[PDB]
């Protein structure tokens, strides 16, 4: 069907270089790309939001900040997930 | 006189890629190194502490956990700054 992160590039926040290199690499096998924090391609940031207070950067009007259980649960469902249910507040 | 990040391996958490690639630009151009956050062998790790509020992984007991204004402070001061006057809130210093 239509992979979880098809036509999505995501991007990592409050994760170390060993879970976000793991979460990238999830993100190609279940059809979306990714890049760095901040940059203006992306479509969406996801965040673990008990590491994280505040934004580093000012996202754009399209850029979906979710909360981590957006991404983990796309890929339980073998679907996007509704961002609107799972949006970062704070 | 000796540079100010000499022998020091950074890394840094709060920041924008832009951010930390220009970081990462100025710790080379102040005579230290830098690698990928939490990597086992980093000195330092320069926290945004405005931007978290705890670490995603559990540090060395050797690890520099600083404030932002380390980094900043040691490149006006001319010299590596002290990292326990700059500890990060919720570190202890090494052990």
């Amino acid at each position: 069907g239509v992979p979880p992160f098809q036509d999505c590039i995501l991007s990592f926040l409050g994760f170390s270089d060993e879970e976000k290199t793991n979460m990238e690499e999830m993100t190609e096998m279940q059809g979306g790309k990714y890049l760095p924090l901040g940059d203006e391609r992306c479509t969406h940031l996801v965040v673990e939001e008990n590491i994280v207070k505040d934004l580093p950067f000012e996202p754009s009007k399209k850029l979906y900040v979710v909360k981590q259980e957006w991404f983990w649960g796309s890929i339980q469902m073998d679907a996007r997930a509704g961002e609107t249910m799972y949006l970062y507040e704070k």
